[PDB]
């Protein structure tokens, strides 16, 4: 598409100024030469992911993708990944603070650890990009019915309710893809997401999982 | 599709092994940071060219590319394609020649310049890239039954009769320039096509309506 390609297009163009100015002399000048560096790095992996998500949606759309899958705790899982972000958070030069709200009941689900690990990843990250003057940053966890429902929400820029469907069509606005992911796959390890916002009273979005 | 990906994600890994040598302090060592930008200069282009074609079909096999048309002298259209690629051979390090031969009537063509600027490029490319003992690449223009004809040879590494048909197949061996070119010249109303005998070499043909 039109789209795609020159959504890969951007920062190719891009990593070619940087790597341009570096060649052209950049390089000999310690004043920018780290940074430039840096710039061009943060592109390419960028474009990496892009591409690692594009082909997921290749094979897993497809369809051809072996799901694996584990009975896991989702208390501890969350709680992992909650982690990571937490410290990735605390070494920035900002400003964010997670709000667990874990039931006291240990539940274990049926989901592939590594695709679901993707999944809570991406809608945090997405949710911290939609919360501009940070914050608070509120994840839930407990079950209903045999739902177990991970809800993530930030209380940042609201999200257009004349829009709110769309959100996890390929491409709805740090890749962009991330929301086709968590959907592809939630859906694929059998259970459903969507979400709820108001704006700009704030945004949510949830998750759920058979139970038993 | 997976190909598409796997053959973007190449480059971007090459690109980033580079880029983490220099930022991990390559940048400070001259004796190789001039060398590795080099390399991450020639990838991203590359990748950039890989992108353009990608579109280009992405236009094309939509058919949602607007192809501007005139009436060109492909004589000096074709000495102008061979003067640029005789300057990036007599500035070369390395050994290749070209040889004309073309008709001594001035014909005209109604061509997309830039397009069809495009294909003789793919194509004397893939000439120059498979001859790998080197020599010359041969360039003829004349004409036959109201057939304006380029063609343009290696004498280098032979093509499988086998599989000489599919060469204009989606990523057949950035690796898209023949899919381009085939495209374009049917687009120009033309016909693009293969004659090859291993180890003897390899020949491309173009044909357009004279008049």
């Amino acid at each position: 598409v039109s789209n795609v390609s020159h959504e890969l297009r951007t920062p190719l163009t891009s990593l070619r100024s940087y790597i341009e100015a570096l060649s052209d002399g950049a390089w000999k000048d310690p004043e920018v030469a780290p940074g430039f560096l840096k710039v061009t790095q943060e592109e390419t992996d960028r474009m990496i992911r892009m591409i690692n998500e594009l082909l997921s949606l290749s094979r897993m759309d497809s369809g051809t993708t072996r799901v694996d899958m584990e009975l896991v705790n989702i208390n501890e899982m969350f709680n992992y990944v909650l982690d990571r972000f937490d410290m990735i958070l605390k070494k920035d030069d900002n400003y964010y603070t997670i709000k667990r709200e874990f039931t006291k009941r240990d539940l274990w689900v049926e989901i592939d650890t590594d695709k679901f690990t993707q999944v809570l990843d991406n809608i945090m990250n997405n949710a911290i990009k939609y919360s501009p003057d940070g914050g608070v940053v509120t994840c839930r966890l407990l079950e209903t019915h045999n739902q177990v429902i991970i809800s993530i929400s930030d209380q940042g820029l609201g999200i257009p309710r004349a829009d709110l469907g769309h959100v996890f069509d390929r491409f709805f606005r740090g890749t962009g893809l991330g929301l086709a992911i968590s959907k592809e796959v939630v859906q694929m390890l059998g259970g459903r997401i969507w979400v709820d916002s108001v704006e700009g009273k704030g945004s949510t979005f949830y998750i759920s999982l058979p139970y038993e």
